[PDB]
Order: structure tokens, then sequence, then C-alpha cells
């Protein structure tokens, strides 16, 4: 078989799988098949029999709608993705969902589809490789050495996140990142010149990339020469400008928007087979074509050689090797749990009224020596988010460091960190003011969807930040996080809940954790040993009465102090009241029914929520017969103490609103 | 007097107001003061006595933390912003909040602070000027002719949204957009070379901008020559690369991150006065410096000249001039309410089972001839969002058109449309798949904060979109919109509710409206005249019983049919059941309490919400003793019919959950 025939196997499988599903995207797989054949057969270092090989190259499909391209590649090269699964493309519980999903499918590195985020993930994978190589490689022992290859299209280039992450990739001189741009002139509205006219090569040169122009994306020799050129440039990420024809092979739909996102149709597929000279029936591949596509023997040889290298490394550097293995597996140090509990107990015994952003920094300082896998950063807010600890070292200064200055790039930061978590070897944390979670919002969602461990440090969480005013004062952002599937969100009320939340976040293996942290100092609360242990249950009884409470206050973060003051006033008047601290609604909801009943008993309807955030959220825990002391508006520019008074976060107002339930549930 | 003395008045007012507040940002106002002095005194066309003059130039401070720069300029040039307000910078209910806010302060064009969005707004204002000029100017009568000037810094340049909107500005050849980049080498983390190394001039030339490099931002002659050159380039937006020193004037904090975001301190202010040669006490400005800065006399002359031009236009083009005035004031045509009601009544009388995305297109088609102020578009999804009507004309093809191909740029699109609404003259609508409201989320928030009218057309709203799978299937996005202050969100259940929602959106005067639209066909519900009129109240009784209900279903959008099916089953068993359709929770919540009680009586606790979105939202209406048939997870890639079954959107499950309450 010629290279074109081998590439046409991808075209056939893609158009036929889309046709059988009556759904999906034939255009990009057909347009990029020749590029994929050269990259995967001539360059990609991988082992289909072990998709988790630590030193494999990473491939990312940023134009993720072209999912049949990667399913064809994985199937043809010998991964555990049988033809039956391709026949079940886009069907319930198949290993071939409409967009590729990490975990669903052997060999898929990331979940893509939302445009722009795949190239961001690839930038994170390349940062991870560079940093891990710098931390672990030793003279004569280069155990980390692999490339990151990405495909992307016009949509990814138009998205702002491409600017964020490719600018930063240029700064960091990511010489093992090689991206292929599917320059096919077509997007969904039609010919892109009506809305997309950038000199993209010049733009990427402005970022410090090595750009290869005018590659014939349907000519294997041209593509191969370009990839060799990119691999020879070791000090810059490379962009290959690949001129392709969307839907290549279809006489009537190639080069048209009609090939982008719908089945070609059976008549058109017959004509496409005739144009391509592809004789085989749908889902039929001859043994000779598998023989040229299969990567099991080469892959075995390469991983075997790497294992020999790693064994030599382990003999010369046994502690480093043990750390590499631990970190690539995502395992925690064996003594971490005990040391973290010792830290938390020390805080509970030694009160300090500090901002929870400072309590967060103190937890980073405490955990940092125990977690060399941290790869942390802030989006140009290190002095405000308090993300640096004494052991931080920026990777633009020393590549073996552990800290990233992300610049003013919140979305790019968060999707890069998704790439860092997907790579293995690190535990990323990211940070910005909470308001600007809105800039990064879909990357946060994607971390949750992909079940990735990442700690998101979001500071300056309410009107408590004061004079900066309503553009920066969060109101509804925490509610948005709380209703996100698989998101964990903590709003700690003091330095002890802050440390507990950080411990929870770094030990959470199957999804991300957002910390909602104050600008201003928070009072430490008294806790018994039992209460201290109950912080991690998300919601717990902090103050109580004998018998059934007449009133339960539910409070979070900076408002627990206010709720406790109201509880004290009411208790002194002879009212039976309880205070529940709710640092994490998601962790509380995961507790069993008996525990939740013990904290929020169904008999007690007179519930008062107190939080400087949007009020409507709290109907979930207060019901229709309680009260909510919350925000219902945007904030205002003024000193924070005047804002808390103006918006009702006062002991007198909280007590008055509570007493209306002693007056209403009565009358 | 001397231009440096005149610029130093901005420096003094800025450092002193920050010091008095013990809060704020002296650095960028001190760094950009010489640029501002040249722009405002020599070029900017404006009238302090009427900040709403239709043909004024628009100025945007995208690096909005530098708010004392714009307050100093407004005060010095004679706007209604007295010295007492500058002395009340960042104080409760002052006219000088920490970031500039449109409406709070005479002369402020937009609310900035979130980096990158000011330049986006300015691109929108320049698109509005270009389009309005093409629509209204006539030979001998150029009634629209003004510039859009923007200041921006490193943070705006790093943000992705700058790439989206400046790319599109190049495509649209916005020759009256002129941006000044405060190239001062400093951001909050320190010297920017550790994280920001772009050849920014080369980047902007890649967008098709005219770029002027190596301007000395502290030399009036350098700056003035650059502005003249940019104004002579009429077929490209221009970027002026202005080298400045942050905190210019401060001997110990100039050129450092220490001048970015905190008071300089009293000692350092004294040293700064010495270095600048500024001899005036805090909040002292001599009469001659006001005389040199004041723009009232020239401004009134220019606006009067324009009024005379407009009067001549109105004599030659009376209908066009009346349209111009109406649109610039943001008024609706006087017969729009009646014509839209006639359309809605027609739909109710002529049932159709269509997707609410199609019903949306049909409302655009009906309203299009009535609302020439539409300036609509989609982020590369016209064939899916259905944003084109028969009279759509793309502005990249015809500058006098009414449609924008925004490309794959959801955040930039939304903030550009905020600029369009701020400009006056237009009613923007934007569109993408609902999932990607998450890419644009803070610009949506900013439309609400700024009380701007924009209709946001979000289609493909649930697991009903099918095989595309969980990256695209919305679950929690509608709940996020619903709890945003001043946002209106509509999830119509058929073509009639879709038209009512569109009417509500275009008739809003003080905020945005999000339409949550289905991929798939939705059955039309039968309605009495009273029900039909009550759609606009956001929640209404769609199916009822005699007497107090025993069970109330609350449903939205594509799930109303499912709730009606469950109602029919329970009604046939003899249950006193009701179905409430809730297309807009915010419109419902604004109703009088007797109305809300008539729909959701407080004595009836057996309430079942049905919506293919996140369940947690609905506790607001069902409380603790009801049921919610909603989503609690991400979606899955499969045909939509199978997903609705898999996730419990079945008559059997809805009926079972209801019977658990009875
Ligand atoms: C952030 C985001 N916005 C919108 C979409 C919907 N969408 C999918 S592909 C596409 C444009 C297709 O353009 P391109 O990447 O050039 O596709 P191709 O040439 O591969 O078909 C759009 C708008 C998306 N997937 N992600
Ligand atoms: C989207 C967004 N992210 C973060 C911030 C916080 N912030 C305010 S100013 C700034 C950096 C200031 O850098 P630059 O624009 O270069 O400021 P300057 O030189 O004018 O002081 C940051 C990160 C913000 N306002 N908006
Ligand atoms: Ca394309
Ligand atoms: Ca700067």
């Amino acid at each position: 078989s010629s290279r074109k025939e081998l590439a046409n196997a991808i075209r056939a499988l893609s158009m036929d799988a889309v046709q059988k599903a009556k759904s999906g995207h034939p255009g990009a797989p057909m347009g990029m098949a020749d590029i994929a054949e050269v990259l995967w057969r001539d360059f990609l270092k991988h082992n289909p029999q072990n998709p988790s090989w630590a030193d494999r190259d990473r491939f990312v499909l940023s134009n993720g709608h072209g999912s049949m391209l990667i399913y064809s590649l994985l199937h043809l090269t010998g991964y555990d993705l049988p033809m039956e699964e391709l026949k079940n493309f886009r069907q319930l519980h198949s290993k071939t969902p409409g967009h590729p999903e990490v975990g669903y499918t052997a060999g898929v590195e990331t979940t893509t589809g939302p445009l722009g985020q795949g190239i961001a993930n690839a930038v994170g994978m390349a940062i991870a490789e560079k940093t891990l190589a710098a931390q672990f490689n030793r003279p004569g022992h280069d155990i980390v050495d692999h490339y990151t290859y990405a495909f992307m299209g016009d949509g990814c280039m138009m998205e702002g996140i491409s600017h964020e992450v490719c600018s930063l990739a240029g700064t960091l001189k990511l010489g093992k990142l090689i991206a292929f741009y599917d320059d096919n002139g077509i997007s969904i509205d039609g010919h892109v010149e009506g809305w997309f006219t950038d000199d993209t090569a010049m733009r990427f040169e402005a970022y410090g990339w090595h750009v290869i122009r005018d590659i014939d994306g349907h000519d294997a020799a041209s593509i191969k020469r370009a990839v060799e050129e990119a691999r020879a440039v070791t000090d810059k990420p490379s962009l290959l400008m690949c001129k392709t024809i969307i839907g290549f092979g279809s006489p009537n739909k190639a080069g048209t928007h009609d090939s982008h996102g719908a089945p070609l149709g059976d008549a058109e597929i017959a004509l496409t087979r005739e144009q391509l000279g592809w004789k085989y029936a749908p889902f039929e591949i001859p043994s000779e074509i598998y023989a040229q596509w299969d990567a099991k023997e080469a892959g075995q040889a390469k991983e075997s050689a790497w294992n020999e290298k790693f064994a030599a490394y382990a003999k010369a550097y046994p502690q480093e090797a043990a750390e590499f293995t631990r970190r690539m597996k995502g395992e925690m140090p064996s003594d971490f749990d005990a040391k973290a509990k010792e830290f938390i107990a020390k805080l509970q015994a030694n009160p300090a009224k500090i901002a929870s952003r400072k309590a967060s920094q103190n937890a980073i300082e405490a955990f940092g020596p125990l977690l060399p896998e941290f790869l942390g950063g802030s989006a140009d807010l290190a002095p405000y988010n308090l993300t640096l600890w004494s052991g931080s070292k920026a990777i633009n200064e020393d590549a073996a460091g552990n800290y990233i200055h992300y610049g003013v790039r919140e979305f790019g930061m968060t999707a890069i960190a998704n790439g860092i978590s997907l790579h293995g070897g690190f535990l990323p944390y990211t940070s910005t003011f909470l308001m600007f979670v809105e800039y990064a919002r879909n990357a946060v969602r994607m971390a949750a969807l992909m079940k990735q461990r990442q700690v998101m440090v979001y500071t300056h969480d309410s009107i408590g930040l004061g004079e900066t005013g309503p553009t920066h004062q969060p109101v509804e952002q925490v509610a948005s996080l709380r209703v996100t599937p698989n998101m964990s969100t903590w709003r700690p009320c003091d330095q002890v809940e802050s440390a507990v939340a950080w411990k929870y976040g770094v030990e959470r293996q199957d999804g991300p954790t957002a910390l909602i942290l104050s600008q201003q100092n928070l009072a430490q609360q008294e806790r018994t040993e039992e209460q201290l242990a109950n912080i991690a249950r998300g919601g717990y009884v902090l103050k109580d009465c004998a018998g059934q409470p007449e009133l339960i206050f539910i409070a979070t973060g900076s408002e627990v102090e206010l709720a406790v003051a109201a509880y004290e006033k009411l208790t002194a008047e002879g009212v039976k009241a309880r205070v529940v601290s709710m640092p994490s609604t998601d962790a509380f909801d995961k507790q069993d029914a008996a525990y939740r009943e013990s904290v929020l008993p169904k008999a007690v309807t007179a519930r008062v929520a107190v939080e400087a955030g949007i009020a409507d959220y709290w109907y979930k825990y207060v019901g229709l017969n309680g009260a909510i002391v919350g925000m219902t508006t945007f904030g205002e520019s003024a000193p924070a103490e005047l804002l808390f008074e103006e918006f009702g976060f006062t002991v007198d107002n909280v007590v008055a609103k509570a007493k209306e339930l002693l007056h209403h549930h009565h009358h």
C-alpha cells in the first residue's frame, strides 16, 4: 500500500462510521488523514499495549469534532478499540462518544470539543514534560524525553484562549510542542474570509513560534519534511500551516461547509470511494493494511528500551526513581495524611484571626515540603492570591521549578493546568480573584467532566473586598460552582477550615476543588475533636442547644462569625438555636441521610442562611419557610465595613430576620 | 501653559485622590497622563455640557483600574464632576467609584475593570459608528462621523478577548478606531518579561492593523505626530505603541509594581511633587490650568455646528432623521407592541410543532421589518442558531447592513455587542450554542451590570441535542443565568412562548435577555386568551383542576409536554393536578403576590419541577417537600430519545415522583 492508501483507511472508517451513526463530522478527519498518517506512522512514540507509558509522546485533537480521526488512528495502530466500537460511534455507553473523552477510550489523552481547549491542554502537557525532565533527568539518564503534538483548526485559532496559551508557550520556549493547523478555509458559516483574515503565521511568529508556511497537507513528503524541520528546532514551539481540503475525496462536498458536520450521504460515499480508489466495504480493513498501520511491535520495543533506561536510573538514583513512580501514578506520600492532620490540629489549638487567603498560603507553606509534585501558579496575582511559598521557584527562571507566572490569562491558565493534571507527575493549583473564574468557566467545567485533580484558589470572594466595586465583587459565582457536576467547592470560615479544605483538595483524586477565600481576616471558631473531624463532612453543627432548636443558622466563610454572634444574642434571650457551618455543600450532600438529618433535622423549618452571596441558591437548604440573609444585587464601591452594613450583614438584621420565624411559625 | 504642567494636573489629582481614599491605582494614570493630555486637548471631539451628544467621539479606558485618569479628565475639561466627588473617590455612593461605571458619572462611556472588555466595547462602538454612518449618511449630509479611542495595558493585551476583538476589527477595516497601548513593562507580578514576551506590534500587523512603534509616551510632540498619522490611515484600525513609565514622577516607585495598585504614601507624594515641580496642594488647581483644560466653549461650538448639520439633514431626509432620533434615544416604534401582539395571537391561532430555535428565527423574521435597529449575529453558527432572516445583510459585504459574522469568538462577540448597545442607535442580538455562554460569561454579566439591552440567542439547550455529548449538552448553565442580577432568562416551550420571549427581550430598556432554545421540535400548547396574555408574566397556569390543587407540576421549555402527559395520567386517575409553565422565573418573580399565589399557592407543598437542567435550582419553587425531575450529572453521547429515557424524563418517572408526594 502507498501512503495515500493507508491514509484513506482513516477516510473510509470516518465517513462510514459517521454514516452509520447518521451523526458526526466527516470533513476534518478526511482533510487531515494524510497528516495523521505521516505523524503517527513515522514519528509518534507510543505503545498501543500500554497507553499509560510515562514517557510516551502525547497527541491532542483540539478540533475534537473530528473524533473519528482519533478513533481510526487508535483502532488501526492496535489499541484496545475494536471495530465493533467504531460501529457504535455516538451510541449509548460506547467507547466512541461524539467527542473524544479521556478515560472512555484507550489512548485518548484529553476530552476535547470546546474549541481552543485542546491546544491549551497540549501547552500544559508540554510544560509538564519540560518541567519533569528538568526535575528528574540526570547526567547519562534522560528518563523524560517526549513530544507533544496537537491538531487544531480555524475555530481554535479564532478563540481567544489560543492567544493566551500560545503566547505563554512562546515565552516558555516549548521546543517539544509541535502543532498542526488544518488550514482549510472553511468554518460553519462558510468561507472564512468573511470573518477570519489574520496572517496566522505572522501572529504565531509574534509569539515566538517557529512557523512552517504553505505545507501541502495532502502530500506525505511535504508533511514529513515539515515535521523533521519542527523537530530540529529545539528552542521554540512549532506551528505547521497545513493547507488541506475539508472532506478530501468527496467530489461534491470537498472544500464545502457541507462536509463539516453531517453525514456525507450514501450516494456521496459511493462517489468518494470511487474518487479515492478505496474498494473495501464499510468497516472492512485488509490484513496488509493493518500490518502497515500496527504499532504494537515498534511500541513494545520502544517501551522496553525505556524500561531498561528507567531501571538503570533507579539503580543510580533510587530515591528519585521512587518519587518518579509515585508521582506518575498520582499517589500521595505515605506520611502526608498524618502530617496534614498534625498541621490542622495545631491550627485548631493555636487560634489566629487571618484572612482565609493567608490561611491558604500557610497551607501551601505547610504542604509544599511534602508535595514536590505541586506545579502552582496565579494569573498575575501572586501578591494578592498568596500563591507563593518559601519554596516556590518560577519555571521561567529555572525549568526544574514548581511555579508558573501565568500572566493575565485565566482561561488559558486553567486549561493549561488541565493539561498538567492529564500528563501525570504533578498536582497543579491555579489562582485568580473569584470574579474571574467567569473568564475560565468552561475550563473549570472541563476539569470536573474529566475527573481531574486540580486545586483552584479563588480569593477576594465577596463585597468584603470593598472599594474595588461591583465589577470584581462576587455575588453569584459560588452558586455557579456549587451546581456544577463533580465540582467540589469550599468556602472556609477560618484558618482551620482552610487547611481542611486544602487537604481535601489535594487528596481528591477524581475531580477538582475550588477554594473560596476572603480578602479580610476571619475569626477562628472553637471546636471539639469531633467537630474538628466533622469539617471534612462539608456541613456540621458548630453551635447547639439542648433539645430541638427553634432556629438553625446555616452559614459559610466570612459569615460564620456573624451567625455565631446572632446565635449568642438569641441564646442569651432564652431562644434555642443552632449554628451549622457549611464550608462545602457538595461534601455535605455526599454524606448519608442519617448524618444530614443530624445536622439539618427535617422537623426544623425555621432555618436562616447567612452568606454574602446570591440568596436564591439557599432555598436548597432553607426551604420555603425560613429566611435568607444574602445578596440579591450587584455590589457597590465603598469601604467593606459600610458595604456589609448596607447589605444587611449585621447582627441586628440577622437577629431581626430570625425572630420573624419565631413570630411566623408561631402565628 | 506648558503641556507637561497640564498633564501633571492629572498626576496630582490622581495620586492625591488615591491617597485620600487609602485605596486605588496611581500608576497607570501617572504613566498615561501625557498621552491623555494630547488626546483630550488636541483631538477629542466632545461636549462636557452634553455627554449624550450623538456624534461625540467615544473614549474607553480598558485599563479601568486607572479610573482616576478618567475622573481627572472629566473634572478638568468641565463635566459635571466636581472636586468634592474626586475627594470622595471610592466612597459610598460617590460619583467616583473604584472602577468607572456608565450611568454613575457624566462622560463615562462604559463600565470597565475586567481586563480586555474595554477594548472589546470600543470595537463594538466603532462597528456601530461605521454601520450607522453607512445607514444614515447621504451625499452632502454626513451626520455620523466620529472616532473611537481606547487606552489599554499589558493585562488587556494578554487576555484572549483582545485577540478575538482585534482580529475582527482588522477584518472589518475599522479606520476610526485608534488604540493606545500603555507599554510600561510592569504588571502585578513584576517585570512582564517573565510571562509576556509577544512582539505585540507584529501581532497587530497580523490582524491588519496599522501599528506605530516606539512612541515616547512622555513626549507631547511624539504622541501628537502618532495620533495625526493614525487619523490619516482610514482603512485600518490603528495601534499606538506608547512607551511609558508607570507611576511617572515618583522617584522611588516609578517603573515598579509598587506604583500599580496602592497609595504612594505621604512621603513619596511629597517627593513626587518635588520631582514634577508641582506646587499646588492636594485638590488645588489654579484657574489658568482650568482655563487651558476646559472644553465647554469649544465643545458647545462643535455640538451646535452638528445640530445645524442635523437640522439641514432633517429637511432633506425627514423620515430618516426621525428614525435616527428614535434609534439614538433607544425608543421602540410606536406601533411595535400592537404588531408584535398581533403576531403572537396569529401563532396561537395557527399551531406549529417546530424547534424553539426555529420559532426564534421566525420572530426575527417578523420583527425585522419593524426594527431596523437590529444589529444581529452568531459566533460561526448561523445555520444552527438560525439568526439570519430574509432581510439580513452582513456588514462585511454591505457596510449599511444589519448582521455580523462574528467567527468563533463568543466572549468577544458578547462584549462587542455591549459596545454596540452602549453606543446608541442599535439593538444587538448575539448567538451561540448555550454551552458556550460559559466562554462569554463575564460579558453577559457586564451587560446586566451596565443595564444594557441585548438579546442573547442560546440554542441547543439540553441533552435533547443528542449525540454530540456532554461537552456540549447544557446542564447547569441556565441556573447560572437565572441567579444573575438584572438578567432576564426565557426558556420557551413552543413557538408562541418563543415570540413572547423575543418581544420581552426587545422591549427591555434596562438589561439583557437570554433565550434558551431547543434543537428539537416542541409541541404547541393550547391556550385561552387569559393564558396567552399571561405568558409575559413568566409563569402561568397552563393546565388546571377544579378547586385547590393536590399536585402542581412546574415545567419549562421542552419538558412542558412531558409534564402535561403526566398531568393527563394523574387527572384520569382523579387527582386534582395542575401544570404551571414557567418560561421566565425572573418575570414571574416580579409579578404581584396575588398573581404568584394564583399560580403557586402557598398551601400546596406537593410540587414537582420538570426541566432537563440541574435540579438544585428548583428548590426555590418546590421547597423541601416536593420533587425535582432534573439532571444531577453531566450528559452522555447518544441519541436524544435514549438520553431522555436514561436520565428519567419519562412519563412513568414523572408520575412516580409525583405519587411519592401524595
Ligand atoms: C468554543 C466553541 N464554540 C463553538 C463550537 C461549535 N463549533 C464546532 S466546530 C466549529 C467551527 C468549525 O470550524 P473548524 O474548527 O475550522 O472546523 P473544520 O474545518 O474542522 O470543520 C464550531 C463553531 C465549539 N465546538 N466550541
Ligand atoms: C480579567 C481580569 N483579570 C485580572 C484582573 C486583576 N488585575 C487588575 S490590573 C492587573 C494587571 C495590571 O496590569 P496592567 O494592565 O499592565 O496594569 P498597569 O501597568 O496599568 O498598572 C490585574 C491582573 C482584572 N482586573 N481583570
Ligand atoms: Ca476549518
Ligand atoms: Ca502594565
